[PDB]
């Protein structure tokens, strides 16, 4: 009987190719997904074509609310009820704007947004997914640049940063419970097509491993190697795909 | 004429240690507090006596929610309203206590621990920074042991490494202000007064230099130096004074 | 053809972990050794009788030296001179023993041999490396877990092993234009020996939150396998963790 | 009486403002120098026209050899003779020069003065410091290194000596804590850019400091290393303060 797996963000970009890797690994997934309805229904589709009740999708806004816990545990829920467990979380899902210290959105909104996606729900899946409960484990999606941060970007710092400590905490705790608690952090990853190309072309010529971003399967492979039978002595680590970005001085 | 600082949570412990040895070098202070309104009121009144009109209390739930913004607002204009003027800024409230992954609700849990220790941080320094021989300065109290967290703590721990992040980020965007922000990062320091001395002393053993609890004044002095004409080159810093508790593994 | 590695101190424990998986994984193999020279033989025959030709034995001491930088040209050198080529390096061989800083080998030969093992002799083993140079080439160093929190009486071995996170860093900068990736694997407490006792090994596995126990040999040969691998093209100057939680464990 | 201080290539430089600052703040000091005998003497005759009997100099190569615990002992055993007592250690002495991986000094020179100064000669002095010992406030203050994490381009060799030093600190805090010396650094950035260098190089440098642009004095750095000392530090070990003006905050 095949494991299953809960990534949130799943409709697109890293996630998706998170949720494809593993779906070819041979896990059934929840494809977790807040605006991306269209490309969501998709992948789901193309998945169970591949594999008959292997996908299905499930919807829900991550930003930090009074309701939010019921939201996570809601996901969580979902796994359980399609494919009757849950082996894997995979946190991917996460805002990311700039909120300078001195667009329509308050503070309020940017604190929720920005901290409810990097950190919160990773916090309230983390504990739904424990509760609920074999090689069990949960990757979150760091940033390798966090100690280096862009300027104007401090609410999303704070979050990775918190999901840093999450992630350190979550190991240690639930470690007697046999769940490891990992992080891949990507440096560039998978430009969007239509980021602008002089602006991208400044990202890629920063990276000192061919002068390029990573590609999304890159991330994808270093999540699955930690889900794997190979990272079962792994907790509490947090893996660097950046190409040596985070090594460059200014 | 005389700067002017706030700090904090400081009616009692490391934040009157803070406030006292800030007024004592010659700043005029705004007491924060949210419960322990008598220790703030007599603090006040102590340092009042000491200088004329030099101290102000002002009292906030730090606790995360839409009116916490106004709330940090309103802080900052209280020590212009005193003072004229806002020079240092020292982020000491801190909510502390357990969240076990498996009768406060978890979003209230949520609210306290992040919203103190990270989001009331954040706000207040958007809200120093906006208001603006120049020395003007953040310290925010971290914690030492946030690599090596304590079992059950992951939003209190969240909490601080999102502190981290602030830190390093406000550093880099309000350089260009003259503003410089930074740490100081206790391991153990007063233990709770209700704490039995033979537990207090489980902890004090520990700790490497002495095998004893840091002072209020031992930390409250790495404040000073970080606000002080010699430490102007120095932000984003987050300086340990744990005695190396920190160093000790397990 | 088959890629080949080196690996230093590949006779016994780990370092005959990582050089058993290099070779089932289709590398050829040099085995370097210092003392352990039945063990390494024993190895190459082992690993010989499952492919021909495919393992080679080269003994160094890697102890800091004026000759140090001539035996870590040798040993690259016999992977050239066996193989044809040299695609992985895997800095493993290291001195590990106290030097108390307040009071019979004399300090210098400690310094000689701890910073030597854990440091000089990487970056020499590197630069030799590197001189020499689609393909997949690498270099994984064998840090340490708990490099921040220090065994007491351990400064000269803990010196060494912080050089060694820096050779990473430094060297995954710089070798990066050559597609050279440079990576590290850091244990925290695996495969205790017979020469600790029942009270200090339950006293170190106790320690671990991920199950109580050491990791084996083979757990960190994983992760080492994991970062010449081709799943690990993006990935440079990152030290990877094998230690079951142990460092983040408090005191 | 007055406490007595040890600094590493105090001769000139970020060492000199070191000494100076701790002779003002009222300690004895030996200014170490290797080959900058002029300035180290001449330093000793300034601080002692301040006050008589206050400073000496110490000559020692602190490259890697097997007579270099001998030099480090010596440099100790030089404040002792000098002062009768030894309470501050300063490690500052570094060789700092390019070490490219793929193609002057052999290879064997280099590892010598560049692990050597930065890192095995501070292990040495401070096993001597220890070892040394018979109100007291003793501590050992490691110059280290902002930009260790984000080494430049082909200074393996000095990044590794550095990184050494973080683990000696720490160590070393953690060891000698029941003997009540605390072990701490100060990590600078961008600092005293020589005058030699180009306008064009210095201006490289300067732009990349997001507090004012600009490189830190000597003083600065000497600030850092003054509190260390300090009662105000009394319960700080193990701790390494950047003086960097967030220089390592930058990304690339
Ligand atoms: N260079 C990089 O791209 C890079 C660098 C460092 C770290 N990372 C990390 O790697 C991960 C993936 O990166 P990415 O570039 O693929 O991310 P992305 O495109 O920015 O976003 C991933 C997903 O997050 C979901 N999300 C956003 N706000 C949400 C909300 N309020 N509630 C629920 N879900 C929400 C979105 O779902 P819908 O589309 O369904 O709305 C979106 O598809 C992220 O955790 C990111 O921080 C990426
Ligand atoms: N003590 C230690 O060993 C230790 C260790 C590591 C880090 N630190 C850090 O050092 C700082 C001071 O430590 P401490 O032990 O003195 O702190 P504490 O006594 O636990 O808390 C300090 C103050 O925080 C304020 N506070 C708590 N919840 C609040 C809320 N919801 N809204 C507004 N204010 C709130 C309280 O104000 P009222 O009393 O007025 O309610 C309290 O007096 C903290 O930031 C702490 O995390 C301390
Ligand atoms: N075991 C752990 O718990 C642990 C924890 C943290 C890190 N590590 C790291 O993981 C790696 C493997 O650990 P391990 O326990 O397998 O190591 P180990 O058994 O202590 O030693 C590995 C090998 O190093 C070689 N070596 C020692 N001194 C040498 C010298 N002067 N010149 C050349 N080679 C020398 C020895 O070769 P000969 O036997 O041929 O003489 C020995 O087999 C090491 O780098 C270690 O520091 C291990
Ligand atoms: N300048 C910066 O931007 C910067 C940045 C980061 C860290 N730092 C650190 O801060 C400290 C001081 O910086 P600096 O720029 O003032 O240093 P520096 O000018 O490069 O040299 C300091 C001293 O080290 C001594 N030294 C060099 N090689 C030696 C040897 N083989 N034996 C004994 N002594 C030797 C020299 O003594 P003689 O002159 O007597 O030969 C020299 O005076 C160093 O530890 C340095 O790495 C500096
Ligand atoms: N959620 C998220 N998206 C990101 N991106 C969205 C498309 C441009 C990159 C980045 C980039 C660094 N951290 C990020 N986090
Ligand atoms: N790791 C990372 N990448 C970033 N970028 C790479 C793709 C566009 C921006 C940004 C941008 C703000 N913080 C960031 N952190
Ligand atoms: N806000 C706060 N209080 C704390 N304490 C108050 C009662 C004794 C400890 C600690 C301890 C570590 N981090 C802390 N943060
Ligand atoms: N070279 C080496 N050997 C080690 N060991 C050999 C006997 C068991 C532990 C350890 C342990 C931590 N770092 C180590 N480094
Ligand atoms: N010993 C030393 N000297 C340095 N310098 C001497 C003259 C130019 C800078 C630097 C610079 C960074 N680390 C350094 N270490
Ligand atoms: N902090 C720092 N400064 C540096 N420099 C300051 C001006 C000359 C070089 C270098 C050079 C190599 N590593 C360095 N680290």
């Amino acid at each position: 009987e095949a494991p299953a797996a809960v990534v949130t963000g799943a409709a697109k970009r890293i996630g998706r190719a998170i949720a494809v890797k593993l779906h070819q690994t041979g896990y059934r997934v929840v494809i977790h997904y807040h605006n991306s309805a269209e490309a969501a229904v998709s992948l789901a589709d193309e998945l169970n074509k591949e594999r008959s009740n292997t996908a299905v999708v499930c919807q829900a806004d991550l930003t930090n609310s009074n309701v939010l816990p019921a939201s996570c545990e809601e996901i969580i829920n979902s796994c359980f009820r399609a494919f009757g467990r849950c082996d894997v979380l995979v946190n991917n899902a996460s805002a990311f704007y700039p909120t300078p210290l001195v667009n329509g959105k308050t503070v309020e909104t940017q604190v929720a947004e920005l901290i409810g996606t990097n950190a919160i729900a990773p916090f309230l899946l983390t504990m739904s997914f424990a509760q609920r409960q074999s090689n069990l484990s949960i990757v979150n999606l760091c940033d390798a640049m966090v100690d280096q941060p862009c300027m104007a970007f401090s609410l999303y710092n704070m979050g990775k940063h918190a999901l840093v400590g999450l992630t350190q905490s979550a190991a240690l705790e639930l470690a007697p419970y046999g769940i490891r608690v990992n992080g891949v952090a990507p440096g560039v990853s998978l430009l969007p097509v239509a980021m602008g190309e002089e602006e991208k072309d400044k990202w890629r010529r920063k990276v000192p491993l061919g002068r390029r971003e990573a590609s999304a399967e890159q991330i994808a492979d270093a999540v699955i190697f930690l889900v794997s039978g190979s990272a079962q002595y792994i907790t509490g680590s947090i893996i660097k795909v950046d190409g040596g970005l985070s090594l460059v001085h200014a």
